[PDB]
């Protein structure tokens, strides 16, 4: 009864944007937690990329990988929406450098350079398998995996398998201390979200999130918020399959976003 008013909200959004949308909510302070829809699968979109640098950060710690390694830039490289590496056409950026990218502009052609330093769509899902996520999976990259058509298994999590993906990642031991801060403040940084759950962020609370938009309506977001006086709460909110407009998805996420941390904040 504690997430009924999240749940009467998220209904009322499933009406109003006639869309399929699910939800999960982790307290990791004293184990409760929550879901609408959180065995549904949804597209990844660009929630995904959280994934592809952990994995370079594990990749490195195993000496696969050194992530200070240079990638060279080339121009047929690029793809739609890469705000960072096309101002560095015919310059090596490093795999560091550009989950730095990725993660606080969604930049996708950084993605792509990070995905073929680490695997590939299939290296990703198998670290998804290895670290006991069943359900998530990459299968193609930028920008197909945004297609987000009906009953394509393709690019898909659903909301509680991306959640306890990412406590395991910043919480969990599989990566080192200094790696999961890493992680941690590139997220923290991520400058593309100022319109999603940080508008409704209580006073005094701290934020890392991952958001991605794709086909036929695809939005969602993957937060941790934390404070002083509340350990971490990870949010986990997706929607498909809806026509509505980008602000009213965006309005959707605000007002569920509202609602959760009013479970706390109350």
């Amino acid at each position: 009864s504690k997430f009924q008013q999240v749940e009467q909200d998220v209904k009322a959004i499933e009406v109003s944007l006639s869309a399929r949308i699910g939800v999960s909510v982790l307290d990791t302070q004293n184990g409760e937690y929550w879901d609408y829809n959180g065995n549904q699968r949804f597209p990844l979109t660009s929630t995904f990329k959280t994934i592809a640098c952990a994995k370079l950060l594990y990749d490195a710690e195993q000496g696969k990988v050194n992530p200070n390694s240079t990638v060279e830039i080339k121009k047929a490289d690029l793809v739609t929406y890469s705000p960072v590496i096309e101002k560095q056409v015919g310059q090596a950026i490093t795999l560091d450098d550009a989950c730095f990218a990725t993660m606080t502009t969604s930049d996708n052609t950084a993605a792509n350079i990070i995905l073929s330093a680490v695997g590939g769509p299939k290296g990703v899902t198998d670290f998804l398998r290895q670290i006991g996520d069943k359900e998530t999976r990459l299968d193609r990259i930028e920008p197909d995996l945004n297609e987000g058509k009906l009953g394509d298994l393709r690019d898909t999590t659903t909301p509680k398998a991306i959640a306890s993906t990412l406590n395991k990642f910043l919480f969990g031991s599989a990566l080192s201390e200094m790696n999961q801060k890493k992680l941690e403040s590139w997220m923290v940084n991520n400058q593309v979200t100022g319109n999603l759950l940080r508008s409704v962020l209580p006073a005094g609370w701290n934020i890392a999130d991952r958001s991605g938009a794709g086909g036929f309506g695809a939005r969602s977001i993957t937060a941790v918020v934390w404070s002083e006086h509340q350990a971490p709460i990870i949010v986990s909110i997706y929607l498909a399959q809806t026509q509505a407009s980008m602000e009213e998805r965006n309005d959707a996420i605000v007002k569920i976003g509202h609602s959760i941390f009013d479970v706390y904040t109350s």
